[PDB]
Parts: structure tokens; C-alpha cells; sequence
């Protein structure tokens, strides 16, 4: 009921308040942290659900005891009775655990584990190949460098290249747990002591690239090859038609994906918008060919409005419609097939370019 | 340290016969259903019986205290709390209280003109228990912003105006925040802009053929799976707001006055024979539009048919530039708010 | 000291909890409760749990708290904390969560003894939701409240107000919803666990509606376009030619539709709505006419591949074509046989599927 | 002191002491009989590894301290008592993750002999080991066992209050329309011993419980048996190099929705699931190389003139494969025609093995 080591916990435990003998020496508090799974990412409410080993150790001088006290004891399970560092970053809140693992020689430590949001800066310029940073911090206020010195645990090293029990599983991948050492200072109780944790994650692209950007490819290039193969007029109507029909409820369907934040929408979401404004247009224009060609009514608006400009074109570039307008529309059929290739090219140099950036970090 | 705690324990017991700062760190989701806002907070209580000697302590000056030792100075307009996260903070006493409160605050919405609303809430502060609270800044500092904010959630921080009086004083914010259009730039305008383009050009299309009928019954089922889409994402499901029920009304509707009017002249043109003649209203009501607008009877019903077409045209390029109108206000409002 | 404290104090010193306020214990502790739905929050049909709210209202008589008023300044009402009371156990067997708990752990008690006891409850309550006319949903929920350990004979439970007077009652329910509430008819039981032992319950009914406006102009009105728009594709469109294009969008688009409308039709263990059994009989349909009309193009400018063309086929098509009223023509013929009977077979689909919504709709509104 | 059952009460709570057994002499075992009835199955989260659950707990024993001749006390036999005032077992749960959200009744039931009853729902959190490798036909054995905390068997010994087959056929208040429908609960008395002398009794209870395939028989079978056999339809006439192009892009367009609309629907994980890993991954890769194939067919035909010819190996390829799958463009054409059957009698075989798949996995789920 009562053993020896309960003997000790009661003399330890019957007689909050700094731990320390004298308030000059600071109470200097060791950190350190394990990151355990990245759980979610809110871009919307731009937040970071995580979970937290969370290390922490201090020594005291009102539990300090000798193994001679009661049978060779040197550990204890002490139950946290009101006994004596916060995240500025946190939002919202885990097996808590009572009882708080004190060593002979008066040092507190504990490893308690807990899921935490906290509030980020989260840039989706890049997707799917994306790479964050999140800098949940510890700090106190009240509690400035001469009560509260905050210190690593363990050197930055080992710290930074924690993947030890990382799980691995989901959708994020850490990569970086870098800390640092920073003192903020307001114009009252000057000497506060900051740490900061900069955990930076990463994404997984291959769930969003079979998704999001092997189907744009392939209807781009669906798209360019509809060009040269079909004439300018006839079947090619139909299978613009097929495509434009298809791409607005993809479109729908991936506007409803693709996360979006004050920042700006993904880069990759300005080429959706172009290779579908590229297929409006392009149906529009061979519709009026098909109905400018077979069907015929009024003329070419002058030369210098239209012919001038179709001369230019191709100068820059490289039955009265039979043969007079049917070369505005090849024309302008190559003007579109131009400007089809330009906006594929420039897509697969953004997505080449973020995934460099993505991979390269 | 224990003699000063002992000595202040001794010294101190009730009330010993209060300044304010409020700062918001984020705004967070803003229930519509529920009226209530939620939001982090972070709140400072200052106020000046608590004296030690100085000389004995060699002249501390500060010291920190269970919270549970020294008479503390409640949140009116609430729901819930939140389970928002303590050792007290002078050399002569005048403790101070820093905590995160967070809030879950009953607030009133208009929710009218989204995405672009644009909304005000009231935090009042006044005393529980003890009858007749003060600024610890300049009013000036408190409005202009919080040193201290996401600032890129779709909810924005605008203003927090401070200000009133069994009698006690309240100290009342006045927080306006500002919805961030640009969320919904791809989510909710862009799919709306491209779907009314897209049936702009199906127009185009020539009437009474098979072309047209099937890409008008794909944009419905378009139409379709985009109210679906963005039923949940709304606040609301087809919150029934101008320029989100409206646009929906005004633009699926005239699909579908356009689909049946195409699948009618659709099948009497099938029925190449005997038909019934065309009324002679329907004959003066065309032929004074098509106006109003610049086998043997096969072709007259053709000709009412596309130019009831021009007309459905017309109606739907005049809605396409009232919505643009209304769209270019309402930023223009929210702009300059 | 102000005269509600000078009275509590003495009156909850030598208060003792657990113990049945009543001085003869043979006699019952009767408790009236009574319900006020205010919001149906939710029903979720996957997990089988209605959220709701509700006003849950407890009186009862306790017979230790009775005062004189004369001698404590005429005090009528007092204030105590509800941990610092007898309460009853009465308890919903349904609930499985209790969801956001606006704590209030106060009540009042008259001089005479009756307690005035009563709190908001936002209840996850498990009910058998049965989804088979989606969206014209009516939903039977039920909240049965009661005594866990104590019996019949030591609380007996009834309704604070006439049966008729609850089940009426919609004032406080806001009309702001998905679900529109029709009526709470409470009933009164004693479950009989053994040949002694009895216990008292009181059920509510619940009883909503759906609000389909949403789904019948979301997932009936396109629904229904397509069949109709399907069916006038035998008008214009020949059994050859641009009917395979026409077939083909309305396919394409159809499947997107349907992949949607599956993703968003709620599904239950016993049965999906009777509604989704039309979406299939379309889909099934269209794949089948594509397939019919693709097939006669195969077999008019491409006829160099003879089917062998059985003559019991030739048969069966004449014996089928009489019933309903160069080997191209014969096979333009014979596909003309079948793009009537596949008409029939649409008109027939089209039919049933507008008499099942408009009985649906006659169900849900008699309701 | 005038009312029997106050004074019965203050009676028994005068000399009660909850930090010690209620037993008369040390050095004897107290019987805890336990009982377990299975509400409604509230959730299982396959990447977290838990089972949130509904059940009805129940514990019975005997109080010799509790002993009161009724008719002493006015014929009373019944009586309640705060929880916190008596001494209840610490029977806890491991394999727990958390628990709450749940009615705290803080009354226990006693009668004149001194036996107690204590009756308390739990909405249990509990670690379990979910397979969710044959999603939807999916079976799950989860455990449930409750310890003595800090008594061996020597002071507290665990028992049912009904037989075992009772318990296993316990499904009276279940809410059997949801996705899992629990199969049985079959319970187990074990002895968990860290020394001779210290040795702890444990009753499990083994909750196995099965999904409902028919859940997801319009958010998943319905979809992947249309796309399939649209897919199947898209091989036949449209041609090679034709409008095939725009069906086929169109359909992967499909094929893309409905994944991005099932990634959040499905409870699955990383891990995956051979149903849907495979015949989502068989499917999409057969749609982008008919897709492709398609595009260099169609181009080679339009286009034309190409200096190069068809390659030698590609003609003894195109006899090794026509034989059993049964000018330049002309062999172009013969040459697309022929990949188009080859690609043909492959999706064929993989529907067939979908089929197969599906019906195995409900065979081996049971039939109805």
C-alpha cells in the first residue's frame, strides 16, 4: 500500500514557485521534439495538423533524493500536483499522461505526446509538387531568459535529421525539423527567449499527377493533334465539340479540387484556364469556317481589315469562298495551332520546373 | 523565494471598501447556420494590498504566483470557449493576467452579397459579478491592426473600432472583417463564367439538329453536376443569394426554355407531312419580333423556329451582361468598403 | 448574508444525494418530461444517426427542499447547482453522442418542492433512416426516455403537457433547413423486463419530411431531360448516320453525370432509393441503343461482312414487328424493327419512371 | 431519520471505506461478474486503426458490508448509492484509446443480500488491427479485454454474468442497418501473469464484425461496371483513327473524375486495396495506351508520306499476333487494326478477372 518508494514520494510531495534556491541563476529548460505524422493541411483555414512528441526536461531542487533514502530509489512516477513553455503558433488541441517520470538528482522529464493545429503560412503557388514550411515555435512570456533560458536537448544535428520514428504514411513526407535560437525583445521585460522549429514538409505528386496532370496533358495533346489530322472544315466540329463538352465538367470537378488561398490559385491553374480558353476559341472559329464555306453570305471586310492582315501573318510566320475564304480559315487554323503548341510548351516547362523545385529540397 | 511566498501568502487573503487588450490571431471558420464566429484571441487583463519588503528579497521586482492565489477580475455573448489554454505576473503588486481566450462569439450576418460579403461583429466586455474597465492603448493602435495575424485565411481583418454604461461599463469592439473574393475565383466564378461561355457558343450551332440538342442537354447536365459541386462548398447549399440562386435561376432555367423549344422544332421537323397550321398569333407575334429583334409549311416552321432562337439569344446575352454588371458593382463595393 | 444564501446553506447541509426524495418510499417519484425539437442539424444515412436538437424539460416533486416562505424575506424560487441535487436517471436509450454540451448546471426549485429542472440537448440520436424514396424522404425517429436502475415504482414518468399539446407544437423548430418537422407524438409504455421488475418509458416520436426542391431540379430534372431528349433522338436522327455522334455525347456526358449523382444519392445497408433504380434502366439503355445503332452502320456501308442472318431470326423479327403493329434494305428493315422496339422499350422506361416520381411525390405529400 | 431508506443510507455510508475491498476477511478473491451488449458500431478508421464503438457495460457483485435486514428498515430492499461513496472495481480496458461523449449515471444499485449492479454506457475508442485488404467484402476480428488494474487474481476474479453463448448471440439492441454488421462477439477468459504470486485475471471479448458490400454498390460498383463497359462499347465502331480519339480522351477525363471522386469517398489507405488498386490502375493504363495508340494511328494515316516504311520486325509481329488474336497507309491501317484487336482481348481479360475477383471476394465474405 505504502512502500518505501511511496514513503519517499510523501516526504518529497508534503512540503507551483520557481524550483530554485536563489532567483538570480535562471531556470534553464531543455527541449526537443519528434515529429510523428503531418495529419492534415488546410490551405483554406491555412492550418497543420500534427502530431508531437514532445521531449522536456528541467532540473529542480525540491525533488532532489538519494537512493540511500529508501531502498536504493532513484526513479519516480510523480503525479503533476500543481507542480512548476507554450506554442505561440497554436490553435487548437491526446493520451495525456498523469504521472511525470524525476530522477534522483532533481531533473524533471517528460515525453508527453498530443495531435496539434497550428496556424502556417501555407504557399500553394507550386501543385501537386509541393514544398511548405511551418515554424511552430516555443517561447514564454512572463517568463523571460533570466526566469526561463530555453536550450536544445540535443545539438542541432541529430535534431534536424529526425526521421527516426517517423511513419512515413499519407500524403506529406518531412523532410527538415531545423531549429533555432532567437531572443525577441518588446519594450517591457526586454529579454524574452524564443525557439523555433521549422518543419519542413514536402508533398506526394503521384495521387495529383494521375489525376490532375496526366489528363490535362493527354486532352492538350488530344487537342494540337486534332489540328493537322482533321480538315478545317467537317468532322473536326464534332470532335472539338466532344472535347469542349468533356473538359468543362473535368474543369468543374478539378475547380473543386484544386486548393485555393488569399496568395493566388496554383500556377498550374493558369494553364487549365488557357488550354480551355484555346478550345472555346478554336470551336468557335472552325464553326464559323464550317458555316462560312459551304454556306456563304456578304464578303471579306475590305483588304486592309482582313486580307492585310492574313498576309501579314503568314509574311510573320513563316462560289466565292471556295478558295477566297478558305484560306483565311487555313490560316487562321495555323495562327491557333501555333499558339496550341506555345501554351503545351510553356506547360510542360512549369511542370518540369516544379518538380525540379519540388525534388531538389 | 518560499519566505517571500509565505510572507505575501500571510499578507494576502476576496477583494484586496482594470485596464483591457484584446488581440485577434485568427479569425476561423464563420458558421452561417449557427450565427456564431469563431476566432483565437489573445487577452490581457491589467489592474493595480500585495506589498513585500523590497530589501529582504534583494528588491525582486517581479514574481510569479499559482493562479489560484490573488482575486482575479467572464465572456456575455458566447456558446462555447473552446478549450483555450497559470502563474500571474509588479514591485508593489499590480498583477497582470495574459491568456489565450479564444472565442466562439454570436455574431449577425448578411451573407447577401457573397462572395463579397463584408461583415461586423460586436465583442462586449463588461463586469459578472461586481457593478461600476479601461484601454491599455492608444484607440488609435487598437483599430489600425494586430501585430499578430494569419491575414490569409478566406476571412480578413479589417477594423477593431473600441468604445458605453446593478450598473456596470462595457467596453464594446466593433470587428469588421472582410471576406477574400479571390477564394472563390476558382472554385465558384470561373466555372460559372466558362459555362455561360461555352453555351454562348453552342448558340452558334445551327437549330433543330442533333449537334445542338446534345451539347444543350450536356450543359444542363453540366449545370447540373456544378450545383451538386458547389452546393457543399457554399456556406449555404444554393444559398439563394443574387448572383449565386439567381445566377443558377436565370441561367438553367433559360437552358432549359432553350432545350425544349430545340427538341420541339426538333420533332416538327421530323414529321415531314400534314401538320397542324401554324396559329395565326404565333404568325403576327413572329413577325412583329423578328423586328423587335433587328414541306411547304416545313419552312415556316423552321422560320419561327430560328427566330424564336434569335430571341432566346438575345435574352441570354442581355443575362450574361446583367450578371457581368452586378459582378463589376459588387467589387467595386466590396473594393471600396 | 443575502436570504438565498442564509436558505441554501440549511437546506443543503444536510441534503444527501442518491437517496429518492420522497419520505414514504413505497409511493413513486413521478418525473414529467417534455421535448421541444428546435433544429434537425443532420441525418446521416451511412451511419444510421439523426442529429438533432432539442429543449429537454424535467419536472419533479421532491419532498426534502419544500420551505416556508414567511421566514426567508417571502423567497418562492430558489437557485442550486444540479451536482448539488437528486436528479433523475432518465436517459435516452438512442443516444450515441452527445455532441456540443452548452452546460448549464443550474435549476430552480418552488417552496412547495417541485423542481423546474431543464437544458438543451444537441443529441446524436441512432434511428433507422430508410431512404427509399429519395429525395421525397419521410423519416420516423424515435427518442425513448428512461429509468435505467430505478423502476416503474420508483420513478414513473409522464408528459408535462396534453399528448395533443406536444405533438402540435412547432413554434421553437426553425424552418431553416433540409428537413421540414411534421410532428413530436409522444407514448407512454411500461417495459416489462422480468415477471416483477418494470420500468417506465415515454417515447418521442419524431416525425420530418425532406425538402426535394434542391434534388428536383438537381437529380430529377436532368434525369428526366435526358430520357426525353434520348427518345427524340429516334425523331430527326435516322437509324444511320449522325445518330451515333448524337448517342455518343449523350453517353459521355450521361457517364460523368451518373458518376456524380452516385457519389451524392445517399446509400443505405438495406437498399438504395427506388429513384437510382431509373438511372441504371437509362444508362443500361443508352449503352444498348449506341450498341443497336453503331451496329446498322456496320451493316449498311460496310455490309461486305455477312451475318448469317438465320432465317428463325427473319421469324422472330416479322412475328415481333407484326406484334408491336442486296441484303441492305433487308438489313435496314430489320433495324428499323428494332429502333421501334427499342423506342417502345424507352417510352415504357420513361413511363414507369414519371409514375414512381409522381407517386413519390403523392406519398411524401399526403404525409 | 424519519425517512427508512435516508436512514438505511447513512446507516451503510457511516463506516463504508472506499479504499479498501468490501471484504469481511482479507485474503479472499471477490467475483466481478461482467457483461457486455453491442450498440450501434459508430466507426472504423482504418489509418488511425481504431474502432469507435457503442456498448451497454455491465458489472455485478457482492457487498458484504452493504448487509441490512429489510425488515429493520421499514421492508426495504432496494437502495441507490453515489458512485463515488462506494468501492467499485477498476476494471479497465486496454487496447483503449480514449472514451467520452457518453451519459454518466452516478448511481449504483443495491439489494438487502449486498449484491450490486452497476450499468454504464461507454462510447469506447479502441486500438485494433484492420486489414481492409479485400474492401468492400471485408471482414474485421476486433478485440475488446478488460484487466484489473491494480488487484490479482488472488483479489479480484472476472466473470460473465450470462453464459457465453448468450453473450455471442447478443444482438437485441443493435443497430443493424449501418455498413458493419457484427458478426458475433465471442468472449474468452484468460490469465495474464507477470509472477507466481502476481498474476492478473482478463476477459476478452472478440467483436467480429463484416462490412456491408451492398454500401457501395452505387458509390463504387455501379461506376466502375459503367466505365467498363462504355469503354468496351468505345472498342467497337468508333474505328481506329477516327472519332475514337474524342470518346476515348473524354473517357480517361471520366476515369480521372471518378477517381478524384472516390479518393475521399473510400475509408482506405495508402496501403491500398487489390480491388481498387488494381482495376483502377489495369483500367486507366489500358485507356492511356489505347489512347496513345489511337493518336499515332490516326496521325500516321492523316499525315502520310512518311519516308520510313513499316519496319521488318513490326510485319513478323503483325503475323505472330494475328494469327491468334483471331501501299504504306493501307499497311498502316492493317497495322493499327491489328494492335486495336490485340488491345481488345486484353480489356476483355481484365473485365473478365474483375468479375472473377468480385464474385471470389463474395464468396469468400459468405453468401446471404
Amino acid at each position: 500500500t505504502q512502500p518505501a518508494l511511496l514513503r519517499l514520494s510523501d516526504h518529497l510531495l508534503a512540503n507551483g514557485v520557481r524550483p530554485v534556491r536563489d532567483w538570480r541563476k535562471p531556470t534553464t529548460v531543455s527541449i526537443d521534439v519528434i515529429m510523428y505524422a503531418i495529419l492534415n493541411v488546410d490551405e483554406k483555414n491555412q492550418v497543420l495538423t500534427t502530431y508531437i512528441w514532445y521531449r522536456q526536461y528541467w532540473t529542480d531542487e525540491f525533488l532532489q533524493w538519494t537512493p540511500e533514502d529508501f531502498d536504493n530509489v532513484t526513479k519516480l512516477s510523480i503525479p503533476t500536483d500543481s507542480i512548476w513553455i507554450l506554442i505561440n503558433e497554436f490553435v487548437d488541441v491526446s493520451p495525456n499522461i498523469p504521472y511525470v517520470y524525476v530522477h534522483h538528482r532533481g531533473e524533471v522529464q517528460n515525453y508527453k505526446p498530443l495531435q496539434l493545429v497550428t496556424a502556417c503560412s501555407l504557399d500553394i503557388y507550386n501543385f501537386p509538387f509541393d514544398v511548405q514550411n511551418c515554424s511552430l515555435t516555443f517561447t514564454s512570456w512572463l517568463h523571460t531568459i533570466q526566469d526561463i533560458n530555453i536550450t536544445l536537448w540535443r545539438s542541432p544535428e541529430e535534431v534536424r535529421s529526425d526521421k527516426s520514428i517517423f511513419i512515413n504514411q499519407g500524403e506529406w513526407e518531412l523532410l527538415e525539423v531545423f531549429p533555432q535560437f532567437k531572443e525577441f525583445s518588446i519594450d517591457i521585460s526586454n529579454s524574452y527567449a524564443e525557439m523555433k522549429f521549422y518543419v519542413i514538409i514536402r508533398r506526394r505528386p503521384l495521387f495529383y499527377a494521375v489525376s490532375l496532370l496526366l489528363p490535362s496533358i493527354f486532352l492538350m495533346v488530344v487537342d494540337i493533334v486534332g489540328f493537322c489530322l482533321p480538315p478545317d472544315s467537317g468532322e473536326r466540329v464534332s470532335f472539338k465539340i466532344t472535347l469542349l463538352l468533356g473538359y468543362s465538367v473535368f474543369l468543374i470537378i478539378v475547380s473543386d479540387t484544386l486548393p485555393a488561398t488569399a496568395i493566388g490559385t496554383p500556377l498550374i491553374g493558369v494553364y487549365f484556364v488557357v488550354c480551355m480558353a484555346l478550345l472555346v476559341i478554336s470551336l468557335a472559329e472552325t464553326i464559323f469556317i464550317v458555316r462560312l464555306v459551304h454556306k456563304q453570305d456578304l464578303q471579306r471586310p475590305v483588304p486592309d481589315w482582313l486580307r492585310h492582315l492574313v498576309l501579314d501573318r503568314i509574311a510573320w510566320i513563316l462560289r466565292e469562298v471556295a478558295r477566297d475564304w478558305l484560306r483565311v480559315g487555313y490560316v487562321l487554323d495555323r495562327l491557333l495551332f501555333r499558339i496550341y503548341l506555345l501554351a503545351v510548351l510553356a506547360y510542360s516547362i512549369t511542370l518540369v520546373t516544379l518538380w525540379s523545385i519540388w525534388h531538389s529540397s
